[PDB]
């Protein structure tokens, strides 16, 4: 929490496996909790990725997220800290495959790590995410944390909505448990949401597959 006041470096390792198509990603950049915001760059280092970028922006640190002051009760992300959590999900992708995906996220030094293997399963070879055929950006979203007292953790459901170059959406509902690596205490949320809003873009001088992400999310749904 006192770990956040100023600007952290970040550290993103991806491991994953869709279809049995192997990939790995390494993302670099920044994080502004003050002000909610991201700044990082994500490179494919195995070649080509083989799902397209939007897909993998949520699996690639909510401890960044803006907590006002009225929801400081409320920041289980930044109260786990320096020690971290696990965070996991299941990623299901409406007519199409599921990611399930683990991560650990915590301070490795100075840097804030999010270190995750990510197993995709059952995707249509000609699907919108195997054919490559979702637009490059992303849409503002609302993630709704719920306590999970029981396992001393929250969990998020969410749908994120990818446009597709036919002008449709494609859904991804997003289910999410958290729960701390260590043993000090941790803050139980009242019901409540983020919202995001992000932009994807490229590097013109970058000759790998890569993205470009700048990010800013606020806490919300409890009234002061
Ligand atoms: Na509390
Ligand atoms: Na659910
Ligand atoms: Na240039």
């Amino acid at each position: 929490e006192e770990l956040f006041t100023g600007v952290v470096p970040i550290l993103v390792e991806l491991d994953g496996d869709v279809n049995g198509h192997k990939f790995s990603v390494r993302g670099e950049g920044e994080g502004d909790a003050t002000n909610g915001k991201l700044t990082l760059k994500f490179i494919c280092t195995t070649g080509k990725l083989p799902v397209p970028w939007p897909t993998l922006v949520t699996t690639l640190v909510q401890c960044f997220s803006r907590y006002p002051d009225h929801m400081k009760r409320h920041d289980f992300f930044k109260s786990a800290m320096p020690e971290g959590y696990v965070q996991e999900r299941t990623i299901s992708f409406k007519d199409d495959g599921t990611y399930k995906t683990r991560a650990e996220v915590k301070f490795e030094g100075d840097t804030l790590v999010n270190r995750i293997e990510l197993k995709g399963i059952d995707f249509k070879e000609d699907g919108n995410i195997l054919g490559h055929k979702l637009e490059y950006n992303f849409n503002s979203h609302n993630v709704y944390i719920t306590a999970d007292k029981q396992k001393n953790g929250i969990k998020a459901n969410f749908k994120i909505r990818h446009n597709v170059e036919d002008g449709s959406v494609q859904l991804a509902d997003h289910y999410q448990q958290n729960t701390p690596i260590g043993d000090g205490p941790v803050l139980l949320p009242d019901n409540h949401y983020l919202s995001t809003q992000s932009v994807l873009s490229k590097d013109p001088n970058e000759k790998r597959d890569h993205m470009v992400l700048l990010e800013f999310v606020t806490a919300a749904g409890i009234t002061h």
